[PDB]
């Protein structure tokens, strides 16, 4: 029952004193970079963006891959939408600007600017190479310590028309919260082809996992302790489990926690009250998880959570043979009492 989720809890806190020391690995090498990009003309107003729990700079995407997050503050940016993609668009500008060796003609070159900035790594890694690391960005720290740098464009601005109708929290965490988070900045990020840039607010999600209830006081006091991060956990871990296991037949390849941290707050729309989620029901509410992530897989529709016109599982990005070897293994993992989580 709960009770074999918990010692999978208990034990995922016991390492996280071994991801605390491997997160002080990542942030030197990352502040050694930036103080090397920032002497750069391109790169003058590069800074940190803080997304995770981890010096909040530093995120998990696995157990030893990092998400590094290098913003850029780009002032009087215009943003021309693409092919009515919903979340690819055109970077344009609205005087001398330092980003100027990068464009052609109003439209801002992502696989440009991402040479430079690819180059100045692969050039720095080489300089302090007594601290193993080799080669958007991926790193290799020691043999083990994987981490993913991102370059970041940072607007301001309001949250494109495409956002309008996601990030639907009202009946949760209220409208209150929702225009206060809207008024945050926004991230574009290079696109996975042409010279479109991708709608990115990973940075959000630090602003609700730490505030998650409809009442301010939930996981404050006993009486009020909920059951939503330890899903989220237990769903990114499943995950992590099932591509470990398969890593083998590459079918998981493109499944990452982004779609699990997806799906896990479209259950925390469908489930506001923070009795749904009660601690005595980790069971049942980690399965509401699973069932809700089997339907996205079967239905091969899980929508961006800022941009609900945007599928994340669209046969474009996922192949329908990958979804249905992950709805498979889930499917049997629900009706063999989670055996990868045996210890
Ligand atoms: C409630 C909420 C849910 C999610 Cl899914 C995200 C989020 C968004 C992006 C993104 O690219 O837009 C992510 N990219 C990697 N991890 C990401 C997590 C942020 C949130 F505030
Ligand atoms: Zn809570």
């Amino acid at each position: 029952g709960a009770s074999k989720l918990r010692a999978v809890l208990e034990k995922l806190k016991l390492s996280r004193d071994d991801i605390s020391t491997a997160a002080g690995m990542v942030k030197g090498v990352v502040d050694h970079l930036l103080l090397r990009l920032k002497c750069d003309s391109a790169f003058r107003g590069v800074g940190l963006l803080n997304t995770g729990s981890y010096y909040e700079h530093v995120k998990i995407s696995a157990p030893n891959e990092f998400d590094v997050m290098f913003k850029l503050e780009v002032p009087r940016i215009q943003l021309e939408e693409y092919s009515n993609t919903r979340a690819y668009y055109f970077v344009k500008f609205k005087k001398e600007n330092p980003l100027s060796q990068f464009l052609e003609g109003e439209i801002l070159s992502a696989s440009k600017m991402l040479s430079k900035f690819r180059k100045i790594i692969k050039e720095e890694i080489n300089d302090i190479k007594d601290t193993d690391v080799i080669m958007a960005v991926t790193l290799l720290i020691s043999e083990k310590i994987s981490v993913d740098i991102t370059l970041a464009l940072e607007s301001k601005s309001s949250w494109p028309a495409s956002t309008q109708e996601g990030l639907r929290i009202q009946n949760w965490l209220s409208a209150k919260v929702r225009k206060q988070l809207r008024l945050k900045p926004f991230y574009l990020v290079p696109k996975h082809q042409e010279e479109t840039w991708r709608l990115s607010f990973s940075h959000i999600e630090k602003e609700i996992l730490n505030n998650h209830g409809k009442s301010k006081t939930c996981c404050e006091n006993k009486e009020e302790k909920c059951c939503r991060k330890d899903c989220l956990k237990l769903m990114k871990y499943l995950l992590e489990q099932l591509k470990e296991r398969f890593k083998d037949k590459k079918h998981l390849d493109k499944f990452s926690s982004y779609h699990v941290k997806t799906a896990f707050f479209h259950v925390c729309t469908q489930n506001p009250q923070d009795s749904q989620w009660d601690r005595k029901d980790l069971g049942l509410c980690f399965d509401n998880c699973v069932t809700y992530f089997l339907q996205c897989l079967r239905t091969e529709k899980l929508e961006n959570y800022f941009i609900p016109e945007f599928n994340l599982f669209s046969s474009n990005l996922i192949d329908k043979r990958s979804k249905e070897f992950l709805t498979k293994q889930i499917e049997y993992e629900r009706n063999n009492e989670f055996p990868v989580f045996d210890e």
